[PDB]
């Protein structure tokens, strides 16, 4: 994929490439979505989960929540795409991640960007301040927190309180990752997912991670467009047949608009492509890219 990245910076074509993609990307039913009942519970109108992998809250009231299953076969992993939630739908939020048995949640995103509010203030900020969700009979609350100079990890106690159980969630915010735009750097998303890697987030024990922007789709798309790629040409016998277009299609098969813009597509592609160091054998680069993360 490097001799083609080469080709196409070169060519001066990823508004072309991206395009091509965003026309072939699958269309399928989000009925549900559009629903008369459900207008609030979707934060863009543009944005919806197609009914065919949308996540079903279990309750007989309203099953709906803008979220995605998406569900990468060959690189064995599950990804929940889902829209930042809405005030009204922050127990819907959690009661997905108990549900679906979620350990970790990363968030690309900021509440407010913009001056615009992109995103509910859905985890509590303060230990003393815990959350209570009347609708979903949960209770949320911050044990503890990481904070970095550009991402935060905080653990979280989500307590079921109609089943008395407790889990430990862990939190990945990205914190300076603007809409619409691309990481920092390659070596500051790298030592970020692989930071969500080290935990176990992502392990098959888990349910599959929850990872929002503030539609879920952009930079959600980004985190899990680079993850997918990079656990593909680790299984694969030949690593350099990974095709990230081709993956990225896959993926929208699942949820619409993943990758917002061409500049992401062609972040994805540093990102993987560096990734591949790490992949192909080299334990070094990831002690590298912390180093140049800044993280402190
Ligand atoms: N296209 C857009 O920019 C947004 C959807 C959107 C929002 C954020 C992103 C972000 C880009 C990124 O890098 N990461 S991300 O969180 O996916 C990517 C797409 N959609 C809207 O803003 C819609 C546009 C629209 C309006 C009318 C009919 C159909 C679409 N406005 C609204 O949805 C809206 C909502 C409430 C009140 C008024 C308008």
């Amino acid at each position: 994929m490097e001799k083609e990245f080469e080709q196409i910076d070169k060519s001066g074509s990823w508004a072309a490439i991206y395009q091509d993609i965003r026309h072939e990307a699958s269309d399928f039913p989000c009925r549900v979505a559009k629903l008369p009942k459900n207008k609030n519970r979707n934060r863009y109108r543009d944005v919806s989960p197609f009914d065919h992998s949308r996540i079903k809250l279990h309750q007989e009231d309203n099953d709906y929540i803008n979220a995605s299953l998406i569900k990468m076969e060959e690189a064995q992993r599950s990804y929940i795409l889902t829209q930042g939630p809405l005030p009204n739908t922050c127990g819907h939020f959690w009661e997905m991640v108990w549900e679906q048995k979620s350990r970790g949640v990363v968030m690309l995103n900021r509440v407010m960007e913009k001056g615009s509010l992109k995103c509910a203030q859905y985890w509590p900020q303060k230990e003393e301040k815990e959350m209570i969700f009347e609708d979903t009979n949960l209770k949320l609350t911050l044990i503890s927190e990481d904070i970095k100079s550009y991402y935060t990890v905080r653990q979280l106690e989500l307590e079921n309180l109609t089943t008395q159980e407790t889990r430990e969630i862990l939190h990945f915010h990205y914190t300076t990752w603007p809409d619409f735009g691309v990481p920092e750097s390659p070596a500051s998303f790298l030592n970020f997912l692989f930071k969500v890697r080290e935990s176990g987030s992502l392990s098959p024990e888990h349910g599959p991670v929850v990872v929002h922007c503030s539609a879920g789709i952009g930079r959600s798309g980004t985190f899990c467009l680079a993850d997918t790629c990079l656990l593909l040409m680790d299984k694969r016998k030949d690593p350099s047949s990974v095709d990230i277009k081709k993956v990225l299609l896959e993926m929208r098969k699942f949820r619409m608009g993943l990758i917002q813009t061409a500049d992401q597509l062609r972040f994805s592609y540093l990102a993987v492509i560096e990734g591949a160091k790490f992949i192909m054998g080299d334990s070094s680069v990831q002690d590298q890219w912390k180093e140049l993360s800044h993280e402190d």
